[PDB]
């Protein structure tokens, strides 16, 4: 066991509030000097980290006991849970899929006398999700041996669920700090929405066009016709108010509470309108206040399961907690993060579809969609990257596939953006299945 | 007529900027142009002409 | 204006706002709000901006 060991250990003492204080000026200090133990108190006035054994003050024989032991209990609990959207037995992959408008054709009767049977492909798109985390939480209780360190079977008990309350208790935070790595994560490949803001907190002007900003952009995630972006799909959305969320970082709720709330005459008019949670994360640069859809979240939960094992020669149970989870996040649903700080000129570029698959010498009109947080310009430049045949991309989105293709393509959608002399892109892509044509081809002529 | 600085009342974080905007309140739009100023305080203090 | 521009144009544009949409439906009608130069009158509830 332990030997003697002196008071302190931790502590690493701002100052001696004792002696060098308390007893040398009569100053603030000075209402602490008509006290009898005030040194004693201080002393220990933290608690020890060591009780080690002390004899009874009046019989030297006679040792002190300890009259209460008071075992504390916490529940930590994930404030995204509310996310979650459920459970998956089999599968790893999980597939969302979106369908999207199309353009109207012109009425005309004779020239549609050849074109009954003419058809059109709709324009859906898809994207994947898969489990992640495959993690344990291990916990051992050797019960026969902690029955020493008790007295009565309450706290015996009591102890013994403390420990299984650990396990569940790191699930929770491990899952919450999870999904706010979701959102970091999302962020960090350029896929919110980004609206460039002046941080908050250096004015309050900065401040309320930063409230402006949220209000209007919640309006546009909720209009009726719905909108082409708004998310990482470019694809036509619509949100519900009810149905945005918006996580706000800790101090930014002071600051907004504080200076504006408190002043505002009609407060509704300056609400942030969806559900505002608040959180401790965005652990990155400039990244505060994100406003998503419900269900953009999508976190599923793949296993929790409880195994346990004795061993039976060593008086202890071993406790696995596995948890395993799909975590991610849906592009189709519709997200937008606001930052401050300075920010690209173009976050990124959607290249309508990403799989395209067309025959040998066919066609794709693609469309990109420039993600700039300015209000201007960025001509996207084309480009096939594939073979080098007859291959060969307009100066829009048109492919021009070649009859002699062969190679998957790789359609660049390019944002040059800074200075000629230090240029720098903003490319993005997708990509071509070629299929070959079979007939008309060979020699032509 | 009257010139509306339109931030009526802003606090500023010490080391940070604040951009005011003045709408002048006038009859023809005769090209009239506005002089920025801030006054107190020290020389680390300063107002662009924007 | 181009109000989102000040809230001095903003206001400015309430204020036409509010007195243009008063002028629509004043009691005796007008011509200057027609493409037809026709005496009319709208109502606050038929407005829509």
């Amino acid at each position: 066991t332990f030997n003697d060991v002196k008071t302190s250990l931790g502590i690493t003492e701002s100052y001696d509030i004792v002696n060098a204080i308390r007893n040398s000026q009569g100053d603030n200090f000075k209402s602490y000097v008509p006290l009898a133990t005030a040194n004693n108190v201080a002393e220990v006035g933290a608690g020890i980290l060591i009780n080690q054994t002390v004899q009874n003050d009046f019989i030297t024989s006679l040792v002190d006991r300890i009259g209460l032991v008071v075992i504390r209990q916490v529940s930590l609990n994930n404030p995204l849970k509310k996310f979650k959207k459920g459970q998956i037995p089999l599968g790893r992959t999980i597939e969302e899929i979106y369908t999207d408008i199309t353009k109207e054709k012109q009425y005309d009767a004779e020239e549609a006398e050849q074109k009954v049977f003419e058809r059109e492909m709709p324009n859906v798109k898809t994207l994947f999700h898969e489990r992640n985390r495959q993690g344990f939480y291990h916990q051992t209780i050797q019960d026969d041996s902690l029955k020493t360190a008790f007295v009565s079977w309450g706290n015996f008990e009591s102890f013994v669920s403390s420990i299984i309350n650990a396990i569940y208790n790191s699930a929770e935070v491990d899952e919450y700090e999870y999904m706010k790595l979701l959102v970091d994560n999302y962020y960090s490949k350029g896929l919110f929405t980004t609206v460039k803001i002046d941080e908050p907190t250096s004015s309050t002007g900065a401040l309320t066009e930063f409230v402006k900003k949220m209000r209007a952009t919640a309006r546009k995630l909720t209009l009726p016709q719905g909108s082409r972006d708004w998310n990482s799909m470019a694809v036509r959305t619509r949100s519900y108010m009810e149905d945005l969320h918006l996580i706000i970082d800790a101090d930014l709720e002071a600051e907004l509470d504080v200076d504006v709330l408190a002043k505002a005459f009609n407060m509704n008019r300056t609400d942030f309108l969806g559900n505002v949670t608040v959180i401790d994360g965005f652990a990155s640069t400039g990244l505060e206040a994100v406003l998503v859809d419900k269900d953009w979240f999508m976190v599923y939960d793949n296993l929790h399961k409880m195994e346990t094992v004795r061993n039976p020669r060593g008086l202890y149970w071993n406790y696995y907690y596995h948890v395993w989870q799909t975590l991610s996040v849906s592009r189709f649903a519709n997200a937008v993060a606001f930052v401050s700080g300075d920010v690209p000129a173009v976050t990124q570029v959607i290249v309508s579809p990403n799989i395209a698959a067309v025959k040998q010498g066919g066609q794709q009109q693609f469309t990109a969609y420039v993600r700039a947080t300015n209000a201007k310009d960025h001509k996207v430049v084309w480009s096939v990257e594939g073979g080098s045949t007859g291959t060969a991309i307009t100066g829009d989105g048109l492919l021009s596939v070649s009859g002699n293709e062969d190679n998957q393509l790789t359609v660049k959608a390019t944002v040059d953006i800074g200075t000629e002399d230090k240029p720098k892109l903003v490319v993005g892509e997708a990509v071509v299945s070629i299929r070959p044509n079979n007939a008309s081809g060979g020699a032509q002529a």
